[PDB]
């Protein structure tokens, strides 16, 4: 009784969706739209990847639908949300990835379609924010358009759940050592209002300015003001890594912290938050399906109540994977 | 007694040719368009480059003028170029470089707006193609739109006139080592025509197809037929390499083409074909002003009909000063 | 009946030596010998790999032996290879993979421990070289040790014994785009003898001198004296590619080498010699096991009889399968 | 009255001191001593480098001597540092720049070879710390060998001592983003002691530990106790960037920090200590003689007694230039 997908846009989050869709078999995605994207260059985006390697599976074109293992696809090219004929095609559940539709009004748009929830990859400004593993069990079926938050969020969140439950966080500031992007320019470029972001990506560490550490307070709503933080966007391809410096209310030695942050990756957060001891680096943590990935070695504690805390996540699959877990959890919800 | 100049938008090409300008001081750039770039943003790329470092000189805004080294620039932000008001801010000289006007058609709007000529940065269908030191002697007055050509061009053309010109080249094929552009994409991203071109330029070799051989034929005419190639863009920031390998008609041992393109270098070519012996690398041609320099140590002769030679090339400035000079020798004429 | 092999050395030859060993199951590791890597330093060597990924599969330490898939490994420290007991660890046949020992004296050191017979996986100068697909017939048992070549050779050989036997290959040079290596530096640093080589590889492009296309005329004796080239080693990780510019003696249009070439592929050469028709980058080849990837769309013709053939291959693990395959031909003729 | 300096070791902190030295014009170069590099090849390094271009100036070999803008340098060729020959040299100060003599009983061999002064620039577990403009005016006369401290510490010092003199640091964590080093392998490789540090420089993030943090407790003794850190090895050049958390004890808004901060690098810390509100990046600082510039826009405060400030330096040459002004300062005390 799986739930059928539909996926607003061809990006990198739409295909690392379908992809993630594919290898795990919770949903099943049934239709696709994109109009900059014709069927043969979908089948070639689809199949090829520099990050993540070839597609384990058949890919191809058929009838004017996209055939991937077998199971075929249908593609749509509108432009305008409220002309996709979503309902025709069978698809209950729509992920809104395009990046531009993410008010309640403007994703509210698919319902007209014949969608029954929209689901935003992205953050919302007025829809309900919900990170697996912390606060999933607060969505009660009588909400429409939601939104799984971001991939940074989705990191720092179950991290500081465990932290705050165990040990009380005071306060705290965060940093975030994060790989390129798509939005960043391969040489110096014009970026409208973000004119750090309008330089050569390749050759530049280029601060930049987050709300995924302010989003917390909102997914943790006890944690609402006490935390905040910034972005260095570093020449890597795919890991990013979030630096969590925080001031605790009981006292804490960094054994401790290592036993309970040991004990919640094992029980409760199995899958979403990680837990290592061996001398990783970026690279190890490659087509890694965890939110977050507890570092022991890499952190520092100066005292009993001031420590930093180091973590990794893969910001494209992770974030997609908790897309698919998200969609899951809501369909077994009906 | 030097020319007014205006430059038609600001992208690498645009911003470098008014850097040339300003360091050379062979001409005076009075006029600047582009709609999408607004004053402060147009100071701050001016002011701030990742390859070429910090401006030498001072650049401010004032009364709504961009005024570098006390030289005040009026700004245009018109999209049509029949509608740019050329003649009353005085230029003389139009080049356009925004890369979308390069027939002799559209680029001839420019003379609509009060401009006596054009000079098109890039590569033409029709309009007459130059370079500098190779046929840039066929320049007669009555052109009033050119083509400067391409940079792979322009660094090609010189080495095989001296090599067509002391031994005489039956056929030959080149490949070019080239850095990143702006057209390239951070990570795997949609290029409408060019598949290959849309993936990620961090992590990939990129083969592309290029003309640049092809129009050397139409640079020298005896050459035509007789020159292709394609060229590989690899994660570099700036610097370029062309490979050419090539038939004699003529027996030629490595010393004495060696000796050749040396006594080329001197005399005639002096500051457009170089020549060196070192150890060099590519950073080592990082803002150096040459069309092309040899490289002796770098190539190999199979035996004395079939060789290969090695050349450097700084795509951004080398190509840019080309520009300043072809423009003075445009003004010298009149 | 699987043949017993050491391994001497374990850098990045090695331990890929070693991975394809165990991924294809040809041959079995019985023995490493390596005096400047622990036992713990050796388990995290194996286990974590920044380009191929983790290994798929368990490895361990226990009682001073490797343990990989349940697999028992005896490792040594010794520093003189006559000094190392292969005889009484079971090896039968050691790949010598250290660099230093290339020549039929310093590589015959092994025989005194017991070993039977010495693969050198680099360029030799008096052993005989042998690449698979091409000469590996010429083996005749009474050979104790020989050289497998290098990758690039790997990659050049199958591809030229085609195009010479259908055509007729009058004379070529070759440029091969290679990938940095473990000989280069992160920054300009000091090299005894190649001064270009001690430059930074994350900023050069670095021209270099090869003898592969020399070594091709030992592997192909009629095409001995008729080819020679040079590399350059830009910043990427692992992929490298060749490019062949070739006259032909009899006529040959474009669609005639594509056709010799997918027949090449299809029947004789199937796993040696790839070939594809699709819009490839570098990336798509990472951790293909082909020697080289024949690109139809990426070569060039000038006319009937002069040609530019592009090829792909990993150096990497292509290489190290290679020396399996031909580790496992040498042990089925006993 | 300039001093005579003898260098030890011409790796990229002793060319780049000798850069500084020959550019700043504050002291005189009379011997390098190097036992692996020769005459040619120290011509060949100090000529061209892929980071700061190459050199404005004069640099040639005659008869046996290295002649920098016809000044004559006496080069050694030794490696026990009780055997060079400084006194016959000249040379009266000396810097110890090979990293492995940073004790005081090994970096006091020097002074048997007629050498007053010993500055090591590396930190130092028993000599005596200086950093130019925090405790420079400590320096007494009578100490014979110092040390100059580090790079990253150069950046936090001054950095910290404003702030801690105007608000009363009460406790702090610090991370820096570095570029990569000499140290670090162009790809994975075999590192003794640190593990991570083996892992490919090009491809990965590699978090690190660092006592920089520390022994700005040893240069203000304040603040013994009271700051600790870590640092990320991002695959960048040259600039690094230093991120410190911090508790104050007073009250401070972020506009009386920006204000104490930037009249603290107008009048006493002039040249030290930068300060800049424009929207910068990485290579903005390149080649940046500052030991830390502070980044007004980048840092972010979460109430009036919680601070993250952001920082940036060139790791090469505001390290080297504060060598030089060390030595200046040095010699202005006799």
């Amino acid at each position: 009784g799986k739930v059928k997908v539909g996926v607003n846009g061809f990006g990198r989050i739409g295909r690392l969706v379908t992809r993630a869709a594919f290898n795990s078999g919770k949903v099943d995605i049934v239709a696709i739209n994109d109009p900059f994207i014709d069927l043969n260059y979908m089948v070639y985006m689809f199949q090829y990847d520099s990050t993540h390697g070839k597609f384990h599976g058949t890919v191809k074109a058929e009838n004017g639908k996209l055939v991937i293992n077998g199971n075929p696809i249908t593609i749509f090219q509108e432009r305008d949300p409220s002309k996709i004929k979503w309902g025709d095609a069978g698809a209950e559940y729509v992920v809104e990835s395009t990046g531009v539709f993410t008010t309640m009004e403007k994703a509210g748009a698919h319902l007209q379609g014949g969608a029954k929830r929209v689901i935003i990859s992205a953050p919302s400004a007025d829809a309900p924010m919900f990170v697996m593993g912390v606060n999933h069990e607060k969505y009660d079926n009588s909400l429409k358009i939601i939104s799984n938050a971001s991939c940074t969020t989705n990191c720092l969140a179950p991290l500081a759940k465990v932290i705050h439950d165990n040990f009380g966080i005071v306060e705290g500031l965060m940093t975030t050592v994060h790989a390129i992007t798509a939005t960043q320019k391969t040489v110096d470029g014009p970026s409208g209002k973000l004119w750090r972001d309008g330089r050569g990506a390749l050759q530049n560490i280029i601060p930049a300015s987050t709300g995924a550490a302010k989003a917390v307070g909102k997914v943790i709503p006890e944690l609402n003001g006490k935390l905040t933080g910034m972005a260095f966007r570093v020449p890597t391809a795919n890991v990013s890594v979030v630096d969590l410096t925080c001031r605790l209310e009981k006292p804490a030695k960094y054994d401790d912290i290592k036993k309970v942050v040991k004990q919640a990756s094992e029980g409760p957060l199995k899958g979403i938050l990680g837990y290592t001891e061996h001398q990783v680096v970026s690279s190890d943590f490659n087509s890694d399906t965890h939110s977050s990935t507890f570092d022991a070695g890499a952190g520092i504690a100066l005292n009993d109540h001031f420590v930093k805390l180091i973590s990794w996540y893969d910001n494209e699959f992770g974030y997609s994977n908790r897309v698919v877990d998200l969609m899951a959890h809501m369909a077994s919800k009906e």
